[PDB]
């Protein structure tokens, strides 16, 4: 809207659970400011601008950030894999994450937070490869029944967390949401799998009722036959 | 890369479903036969006991 | 309607069973105000604005909140799952919840209340995954009878 007063000291309000990186190009000094705080540039200081990944299947360079979100949060991704039966089926996941910072006054620990240029696009493909790998050696009937364990065993090894030692990211959860075949024929073959699971139950209740009817007819006949001789 | 190779793999998964459905039908059929036998076995004892 | 007097001290009435988070950007101080109270900004203080999830199947970013509802309440979600017989069937659930706060004068406990950006969208998918997982290994006839 109104163009800025360029002779005015530049300043930025860093949000809660966020850090910015700023390097003074004149005094040759760096600093990383945390949490909720006002950050004001010198005449030669600059912000570190983060080109990050966002989108559905996490396309790269779809978001720009002046600050690094380091609080407990999640981002969701759509992962297409294929089982050992050569049945292709896409997934919808959600990765609960947070950066782990021990000492915020360490110039070497806090510098590592900004080392990876794109932690979102890195982590969403470093996890999808393990999913793809561990599912491709598993048949479809096993995966459709036990997919909450296949994925949790693929992502976490032998573990509660999946720490990334480059920057400091952990991914302490994955929550699979949607699992469905890509092919329409494969979906048509599975409705005929459930149109028979009903018939199993209905033919079973009809058989149980028939057995009970036969037992009652026999008990009635057995009392009538005794009563005739007693008459 | 080939489309034919991809067509040959969908016919590999249209049979992996039929394996599972024919398996559940066989298991249900065996259980139905076992129940019909147990019903017959109690009815046959009850007739002699009458 | 009438545009506000910007030279007037900004003030907000925090409802019952709600908290707001406000950070003074000049004195470098934070505070979290609870329950029913009037909250007035300084010249450099700001409110924490919560983008939350609402809707039928809980779409994200469909609601904006200046305060955090922490009283006993529920929110309902529609969850589509599938049994081991490959029969797809949707559900309607209701999650009775409340935030648990021990000491309201703790600057570290009360700060954790605002750490998750979207607790509604987080909890409605952290529970639906367990539902989806435990049903997919269960046949339909068992689930229709024992789904509670």
């Amino acid at each position: 809207l109104a163009p800025r007063n360029k002779t005015r000291v530049v300043s930025y309000r860093v949000p809660h659970n966020a850090a910015v990186q700023v390097y003074d190009y004149r005094e040759k000094r760096a600093r990383v400011v945390f949490g909720p705080e006002l950050v004001s540039l010198g005449p030669e200081e600059q912000f570190t601008v983060l080109s990050l990944s966002a989108g559905r299947p996490k396309r790269p360079h779809a978001r720009r950030a002046l600050c690094l979100l380091l609080g407990p949060d999640f981002f969701t991704d759509v992962i297409t894999i294929e089982t050992a039966d050569h049945a292709r089926l896409q997934l919808q996941l959600a990765y609960n994450w947070h950066f782990e910072v021990n000492d915020r006054k360490d110039p070497q620990e806090t510098a590592k937070l900004f080392s990876v240029p794109d932690f979102v696009g890195d982590a969403c493909k470093a996890i999808a490869s393990r999913v793809r790998g561990a599912v491709a050696s598993v048949t479809f009937d096993d995966f459709h029944k036990n997919s909450a364990r296949i994925i949790r065993t693929a992502v976490f090894g032998f573990r509660d967390q999946a720490v990334f030692p480059q920057n400091g990211l952990v991914v302490s959860s994955v929550d699979v949401q949607s699992v469905e075949p890509v092919d329409q024929r494969t979906r048509d073959a599975l409705q005929r799998s459930v149109q028979l699971a009903i018939e199993i139950t209905t033919n079973s209740q009809e058989a149980a009722a028939k057995h009970e009817a036969q037992r009652l007819e026999q008990e009635a006949r057995g009392r009538l036959e005794r009563q005739k001789i007693l008459d």
